[PDB]
């Protein structure tokens, strides 16, 4: 019997671990990878960074040798047009494998319990779920929950049990990325070395450049579905980037030499509603995920793991769960709205995106560094753009 029994310990479950024992309940968190494993998706927002040196970081990311990030340089390559977005307060560049391990690491340290193992099913007490089976060695183990948490990120594992709700997936955007690592690629010159780099050509074809290491950088090339059924494997689609996304691509990997394979994942943006229920609840990828142009996966999953555990806790200590985890939701809708929003915008009119980065600029440096879940102009605009827009 445990208070709260997480499922998966990407950056989601790990921060809902840290939190919850930080609340004094008892946690375990069933992971089915070893650790450390590779996973994509390396640059993360400034409000990440604040997490990560609440957390009391900061050093052991400067030690793993993750580049600083100063911001994000997008080019558009149709029109040469060309933004830059500057971080909100410092933060990294990771290794997703070597980061994924540190946060584990100090969820341990917490005295969160780990299990290797896959869960494979909820257990139910009619409506209520109260507890889970999992899979470690060849050997399936029965646990007892009051809160089963669900961060097993895109497999979205009580969506796929029927206990949420089905995947809605936003059709229009149907992305595949492709990607791989690379050493010897040429960089910006500082101050700017490190900087995240998209480059985007027609809409939904885009790609990025992220230095993880002093000596590493990952490259990514993302276009529409079926762009890449059509014309590509992951190599074919990464040549296709290179051919026709950019020139900056064939300049800046010249010299590159790749290391590992290359490796292709849907990138389809969904919603599953609902996401909590009577005795479980869904955090970060769990229940949705948005298009990665802006970076913005760790950040969010990080503070929907934070602030679950502040509901999680009112649960375990005896109150109904529907407002708290009304309260979690209304909140995670808000914050992932908006978002999702400024996706869309930058998308429908990206060349009048980059412009606002002119504009007395502020409230979108905020927003991109992670502001979102907290009378801004921005949103409403982003908004209103999009409203007007889908109705013409
Ligand atoms: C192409 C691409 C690029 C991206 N780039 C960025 C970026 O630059 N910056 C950024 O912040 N975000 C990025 N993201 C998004 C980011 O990767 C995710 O949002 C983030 O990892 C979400 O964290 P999570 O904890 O929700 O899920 P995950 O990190 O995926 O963690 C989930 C864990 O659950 C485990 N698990 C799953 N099922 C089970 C089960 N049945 N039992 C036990 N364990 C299970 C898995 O092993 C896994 O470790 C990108 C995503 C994509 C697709």
């Amino acid at each position: 019997h445990y208070d709260v029994v997480i499922i998966g310990s990407g950056p989601a479950g790990s921060l809902c671990g840290i939190e919850c024992r930080k609340k004094g309940l008892s946690v375990l968190c069933i992971e089915k990878e070893q650790f450390p494993r590779f996973h994509i998706g390396e640059s993360l927002t400034g409000n990440a960074g604040q997490i990560i040196r609440d957390l009391g970081l900061a050093e052991d990311m400067d030690a793993a040798g993750f580049p600083d990030k100063p911001g994000v340089n997008v080019i558009g390559s149709l029109s040469k047009n060309e933004f830059f977005i500057p971080i909100l307060a410092p933060t990294w560049q990771v290794r997703r494998s070597d980061f994924d391990d540190m946060i584990k690491r100090k969820a341990v340290e917490h005295g969160v319990e780990y299990k290797l193992g896959m869960v494979t099913d909820v257990i139910k007490d009619g409506e209520k779920v109260v507890g889970a089976l999992y899979k470690a060695d060849g050997v399936e183990h029965q646990v007892r929950s009051k809160v089963l948490v669900d961060a097993s990120g895109q497999n979205t594992f009580l969506s796929r049990k029927g206990v949420a709700g089905k995947r809605q997936i936003e059709f229009f955007s149907q992305q595949i990325a492709s990607f791989a690592h690379y050493k010897g690629v040429e960089r910006d010159l500082p101050p700017f070395s490190t900087n995240t780099t998209i480059l985007y050509s027609k809409q939904y074809h885009w790609s990025w450049i992220i230095p993880i290491s002093p000596d590493t950088d990952s490259l990514g090339v993302v276009i529409p579905k079926d762009l890449y059924y059509k014309e590509c494997n992951p190599d074919d689609a990464i040549a296709w980037g290179m051919d026709h996304i950019s020139p900056e691509l064939k300049r800046r990997f010249k010299n590159a030499e790749r290391q590992g394979d290359s490796q292709s994942m849907a990138d389809f943006s969904y919603r599953i509603e609902p996401f909590v229920g009577d005795g479980w609840m869904c955090i970060g990828d769990a229940h949705r995920f948005l298009d990665p142009i802006f970076s913005s996966g760790v950040s969010v999953a990080m503070k929907e793991g934070i602030r679950a555990a502040e509901a999680i806790a009112q649960v375990v200590a005896g109150q109904d769960w529907k407002a708290p985890f009304y309260a979690y939701r209304d909140w995670s809708n808000g914050g992932q709205q908006i978002w999702a929003d400024l996706i869309r915008y930058f998308w429908i009119y990206p060349i009048f995106f980059g412009y606002q980065m002119q504009n007395p600029r502020d409230e979108v440096i905020r927003l991109l560094g992670g502001c979102c879940f907290d009378g801004w102009k921005a949103p409403a605009i982003f908004r209103n753009a999009i409203e007007e827009y889908d109705r013409k």
